Order: structure tokens, then sequence, then C-alpha cells
RNA sequence: ACAU
DNA sequence: CGATGT
């Protein structure tokens, strides 16, 4: 079991959990960066790696790209395919920003159509994924 | 246990 | 050490 290379890679970086949430995309062979989310207030981990993996197949159908998409969360890869995140975050007004990007992320999968693979990232036997934030 |  | 999830 080998890397595929010619693929996008997507994770979370949070401060706190739940805290501050990021993520962003990267070429996995490369490295370079191909999209970065600004800083949401409050959001959980699972939220955050949910809504990047949702963003890579919005950026992969926009370029016409059929490039797989890698991600290190278990958790997110199986909301994805259920296009439900089953996430325990309160609602309350300090989180209703990631909750609204939340429902419209699975809005977004309950409208529209894909091929993207979308990959366990082996970090046991690979490494830490590309687009991780080095803050472990 | 596994994955974050 | 704590949290988010299956
Ligand atoms: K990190
Ligand atoms: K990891
Ligand atoms: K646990
Ligand atoms: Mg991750
Ligand atoms: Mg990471």
């Amino acid at each position: 079991e080998e890397i595929i290379w010619e693929s996008l890679s997507v994770d979370v970086g949070s401060q706190g959990n739940p805290g501050i949430v990021e993520y962003k995309g990267v070429d996995t062979k490369t490295g370079e960066v191909l999209f970065e989310r600004e800083p949401i207030p409050i959001g959980t981990n699972n939220m955050g790696e949910f809504l990047a993996i949702v963003h890579g197949l919005r950026y992969l159908k926009e370029r016409n790209s059929r490039k797989p998409i890698y991600s290190d969360s278990q958790t997110a890869i199986k909301w994805v395919k259920d296009k439900k995140a089953k996430s325990t975050l309160v609602r309350n007004e300090e989180t209703a920003l990631i909750w609204k990007l939340v429902d419209e992320a699975e809005e977004w999968l309950n409208t529209h159509t894909y091929e993207t693979p979308i990959l366990k990232w082996q970090t046991d036997k690979w490494g830490e994924i590309k687009a991780d934030y080095g803050r472990k």
C-alpha cells in the first residue's frame, strides 16, 4: 500500500478542542497550499476535518479534477460518506458560525455529485499528513 | 480498541 | 493531562 501522490491532502488545526478551528488543503506531492479557511472562533476537531474534506470536494469539482482526497480523520471520512456530521457540540450564539458552515456543507453534499475517492491517510505507516499544522 |  | 468521535 503506497501513497497516491497525485492527490489533495486536507487537515484541521485548532487552538483548543473545542476551540478556534481552521483547515487547509495541500498538494500531497509538493506541499503547495491550495486553500486555507479563515479561523472559526469555536468548533471541534471533527467539524473542522469534515469541513476540510467537503471544501476539497468543492475545490476539485470546480477545477474538473479527478484527484482523490486524503484525510487522517476516520470520523470525518465517515461523516462525508453518510452526508451527516454527527457532532456533539452544543448550539449557542458562540457556536452558531461553525454549525452554519457544517449545515451548509451537508446541504452541498445533498445537492451535488462527485466521484472523488476519499482515502485514509495512513499516519502509522507514512508519518503526518502533508496538510498538518505541526502543532502537536 | 481505533482514528484524531 | 484534556477533548472529539466510531
Ligand atoms: K498539528
Ligand atoms: K494525526
Ligand atoms: K476516547
Ligand atoms: Mg487531522
Ligand atoms: Mg493534523
